[PDB]
């Protein structure tokens, strides 16, 4: 075409703007896409699943079982058709399986959205000015490039057995007021810079609207941690969230500066709804961390690229670390990493 871009940031483009790739999430979670397809989905659709979600949150809440329920899932799948070859909503902690797939259809909704949205410029340029996000390439040759590639090939070794990991593209990433909407945080202590993972389709709405809490309306029972924007400090933790395979093996992973501050620290599952004063954040300790003596710190901010080695942590069901904000001011979006997962099987 006629784009202006630099060519890894057209690629990039043409990814997260790929309507099948959006088709493809949705009937990986046995959306029915005839009864329902790309361009019916709405937020006020996917707020009122979120909302039976959270019936089903008090109806397990108050101790009810099998006539409840089945009324609340015949809801949810009519607002949500699904195309089984109906399980139920109140085991197998199907609440967090339901409120993940909300999560992915938001930022496909809004990827969709936007998409639809002069003979000038190639639709490439224009689909990335959508993102109001400046994208360089950041030079294989350059002091960045090097810190995060060796963040990335310190600690994804431990997951080696499932696959393996080469760095094709680092773009750094600029949100349009996201500089200044964490401003106030960069006095607080504990910054660092952390990974978060995601699929390919959610990337659109990442970029333009940044990373989000679920809504008041998601049940707060349906996030391991609470409704907040989760990061590791390991690859081999955040990798798993591309939902990459053998047919689909590129997958982005973005870096965000985090302001942590004070962590509440845990050791398993705990469906926070609210912060004890005087923290500001949580971090699940896994029984993996990077090593902390090749810890290094940057204009303040903490690079946990150490090898992965034995934290010591016992009675954890973690494996990884978790740090999780329940503000989404305390997230400065930094660099945006392009991944070829290449998998053993
Ligand atoms: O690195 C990690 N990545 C992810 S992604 C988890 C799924 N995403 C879906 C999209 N979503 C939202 C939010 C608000 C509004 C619309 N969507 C946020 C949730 N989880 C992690 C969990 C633990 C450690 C690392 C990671
Ligand atoms: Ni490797
Ligand atoms: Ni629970
Ligand atoms: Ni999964
Ligand atoms: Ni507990």
């Amino acid at each position: 075409h006629m784009s202006k871009l630099p060519k890894p940031v057209q690629d990039l483009i043409k990814m997260i703007f790929d309507v099948e790739s959006m088709k493809k999430a949705m009937v990986e979670y046995e959306i029915d896409l005839q009864k329902m397809p790309l361009g019916k989905l709405s937020k006020r659709q996917i707020q009122a699943a979120y909302s039976i979600l959270s019936e089903v949150q008090q109806a397990v809440s108050q101790g009810s079982s099998d006539s409840q329920i089945l009324d609340l899932s015949n809801r949810f799948y009519t607002l949500i058709p699904h195309d089984f070859g109906p399980p139920l909503l109140n085991n197998a902690d199907s609440v967090q399986a339901k409120v993940e797939m909300l999560d992915n259809l938001l930022d496909i909704e809004v990827a969709y959205s936007l998409l639809r949205g002069d003979s000038s410029k190639d639709p490439i340029d224009v689909n990335y000015e959508k993102l109001k996000t400046d994208i360089k390439v950041v030079d294989r040759d350059s002091e960045e490039a090097e810190i995060i590639r060796k963040y990335v090939k310190n600690t994804h070794a431990t997951t080696h057995n499932a696959y393996d990991l080469e760095v094709i593209d680092i773009f750094k990433i600029e949100r349009e007021g996201e500089c200044q909407r964490y401003k106030p945080f960069k006095q607080l202590h504990n910054r660092r810079l952390l990974w978060h993972g995601s699929r390919t389709t959610n990337f659109a709405g990442i970029l333009s609207q940044g990373l989000r809490i679920a809504p008041p309306e998601a049940p707060v029972t349906g996030y391991m941690f609470g409704k907040g924007i989760y990061f590791a400090d390991m690859v081999s933790k955040s990798a798993n969230y591309c939902h990459t395979s053998q047919g689909d093996p590129i997958g982005l992973i973005l870096l965000g500066e985090v302001a942590l501050g004070n962590m509440y620290e845990l050791k398993h599952a705990s469906h926070i709804s609210k912060l004890p004063k005087g923290k500001h954040s949580v971090k699940g300790l896994g029984k993996t961390t990077p090593d902390p003596s090749a810890n290094i710190s940057l204009d303040g901010v903490d690079v946990p690229l150490g090898t992965g080695i034995s934290s010591g942590v016992n009675d954890t069901s973690l494996l990884y670390n978790e740090y999780i904000v329940y503000d989404i001011a305390q997230v400065n979006l930094k660099y945006l990493l392009k991944l070829k997962f290449n998998f053993k099987t």
